[PDB]
């Protein structure tokens, strides 16, 4: 699925990523932007082997399962597929747990380089939420 951009902030809402830990929506929606374009199937390969996968580019490396990456974990507990799904609820969990692992947003190399300092309230702008 390919969200809108206030569609899928309004989704991300719902699922309580707003505001959490301390990361306004816009943050989220940049994010997402700039890793999947909105759209929830995106997947890439990383040069170490693991692949990224939806809207927010979880990496296979720690936080997913998909079999094809050697010494890999599996930290959210999910299927690396679960983060494809049109229903953004395993990926929104799992960004929860990645966010509270020490480098808050930094996580997400483009989160850093794209979103960081910016006007991120740009992103959530004109939304009804
Ligand atoms: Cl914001
Ligand atoms: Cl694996
Ligand atoms: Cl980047």
């Amino acid at each position: 699925k390919v969200f809108g951009r206030c569609e899928l902030a309004a989704a991300m809402k719902r699922h309580g990523l707003d505001n959490y830990r301390g990361y306004s929506l816009g943050n989220w929606v940049c994010a997402a932007k700039f890793e999947s374009n909105f759209n929830t199937q995106a997947t890439n390969r990383n040069t170490d082997g693991s692949t990224d996968y939806g809207i927010l580019q979880i990496n296979s490396r720690w936080w997913c399962n998909d079999g094809r990456t050697p010494g890999s974990r599996n930290l959210c507990n999910i299927p690396c597929s679960a983060l494809l799904s049109s229903d953004i609820t395993a990926s929104v969990n799992c960004a929860k747990k990645i966010v509270s692992d020490g480098n808050g947003m930094n996580a997400w190399v483009a989160w850093r380089n794209r979103c960081k300092g910016t006007d991120v309230q740009a992103w959530i702008r004109g939304c009804r939420l």
